[PDB]
């Protein structure tokens, strides 16, 4: 009965540190049945848009678990593991008439009383400090 003829926006939540549990890689499943609802015909609209949260599950799901334990793809030489989650989503419609808006939620994303302009002026602290050199 989800009758509606323009859509032009959906929003369904795909999880980033979710690749390691299956029995067979259930992100490559999810990124396959990714396939069957964008390219679809009366899916078809003016764009997509789609929320990659858990961002912060990064650096305590890369160490143990690197990203090649069931993906034989990656060759990057960390930030290039979602950044690759998100190539391997981009490059599944094979047309340009849904161009793909992408938005990385984070967890700092609900305070903004200099939050996250704390973490930017800490970044910046660091790459003032890795400016420096033994002089």
């Amino acid at each position: 009965i989800h009758c509606f003829e323009n859509v032009t926006s959906i929003m369904f939540l795909v999880a980033l540190s979710e690749y390691d549990q299956v029995l067979e890689n259930r992100m490559e499943e999810s990124k396959a049945l990714f396939r069957t609802i964008i390219t679809y015909p009366w899916f078809q609209n003016s764009s997509v848009i789609l929320f990659l949260n858990k961002k912060d599950l990064l650096e305590e799901k890369i160490m143990y678990s690197h990203l090649v334990d069931y993906f034989p793809e990656y060759d990057g030489p960390a930030q290039a593991a979602r950044e690759f989650i998100l190539k391997m989503f981009v490059d599944l419609n094979p047309d340009s008439d849904k161009i793909i808006y992408s938005h990385f939620t984070c967890a700092t994303d609900t305070e903004n009383i200099r939050f996250v302009f704390a973490a930017v002026k800490d970044t910046i602290l660091q790459l003032n400090l890795k400016e420096y050199n033994l002089v």
